C-alpha cells in the first residue's frame, strides 16, 4: 500500500511551512544586519510581511534593548508586524510590560551563532492573540550582536494544511514538536496491527507517525 512513500510525500508537504519560515528569516536578517535606517527598516518589513504566504501571520526584528534609557519609550524599539493588510504593532515595546528581551524565543536565540535557528513552545501572543509557534534567530552588527529576528508559524493554519494534505493522501498523522505538544492529529489510530511509519525532523526535533487511512 506503499505507506512509507506516502509518508515520506506527507513529511515533504509538512517540511514546507517550517522551510518557508527559515528563508523568511534569512531576509529578516539580511534586513536587520543592513545600513538602513529605523524608516527603511521598517518599509522592508511591512513589504517583506506583505508577500510572505502560507502560515506565516507576523514576525519582525527586536533590536538589543537599552535598558539604561532614561526615556522610557526608548528602552525597547522591536519592529513587529501581524498579517490581517499587513500592521505595525507596537505593544511589545511597553516598558512598563517587561519588553521582548526575557521572553523564550528571544532568549533561545541572544548571542548564539547565526545562522542557527530555534523553536518555541507554542503560545498565544498576548498582543495579536494569535496562537502560534516562532522561529528566532540572531543578527549580528559590525561584529556585535545586535538582535533577534522572528517569524510566527499560525497553529490554526498549519493545522489546516497537514490535516488536509494528509487527507489527500488517504493518511492519519500525528505531528509532535520539540516539547511534546501534539501540533496536529488527523485520523490517527491504531488497531489490528496497523503498521505505523515514522519520520523525524533533524533540523527541527520534531516527530510525526503515520498510518493508512480506511
Ligand atoms: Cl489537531
Amino acid at each position: 500500500n506503499n505507506l512509507a512513500l506516502r509518508a515520506e510525500l506527507l513529511a515533504t508537504q509538512i517540511r514546507e511551512p517550517l522551510n518557508n519560515s527559515i528563508g523568511v528569516l534569512q531576509s529578516l536578517t539580511s534586513i536587520g544586519k543592513s545600513a538602513a535606517d529605523k524608516e527603511e527598516q521598517e518599509r522592508m518589513l511591512r513589504s517583506l510581511f506583505s508577500v510572505v504566504g502560507g502560515v506565516i501571520i507576523s514576525g519582525g526584528l527586536w533590536p538589543e534593548p537599552n535598558l539604561s534609557a532614561t526615556d522610557p519609550s526608548l528602552r525597547y524599539d522591536s519592529l513587529f508586524f501581524n498579517k490581517a493588510q499587513v500592521d505595525q504593532l507596537s505593544s511589545w515595546n511597553n516598558p512598563k510590560a517587561g519588553g521582548y528581551d526575557r521572553e523564550s524565543w528571544y532568549l533561545a536565540a541572544e548571542r548564539e551563532a547565526e545562522g542557527l535557528y530555534f523553536w518555541s513552545p507554542v503560545y498565544v501572543d498576548p498582543y495579536t492573540r494569535v496562537e502560534m509557534i516562532t522561529v528566532s534567530t540572531p543578527y549580528y552588527r559590525n561584529g556585535q550582536f545586535a538582535g533577534v529576528a522572528t517569524v510566527d508559524l499560525s497553529l490554526e493554519s498549519l493545522i489546516q494544511f497537514v490535516a488536509a494534505t494528509a487527507e489527500q493522501y488517504n493518511l492519519g498523522v500525528n505531528l509532535k514538536d520539540a516539547f511534546g505538544v501534539e501540533v496536529v492529529s488527523h485520523n490517527f489510530r491504531t488497531y489490528d496491527n496497523a503498521l505505523v511509519s515514522y519520520y523525524s525532523f533533524g533540523e527541527f526535533n520534531w516527530q510525526i507517525e503515520v498510518v493508512n487511512a480506511n
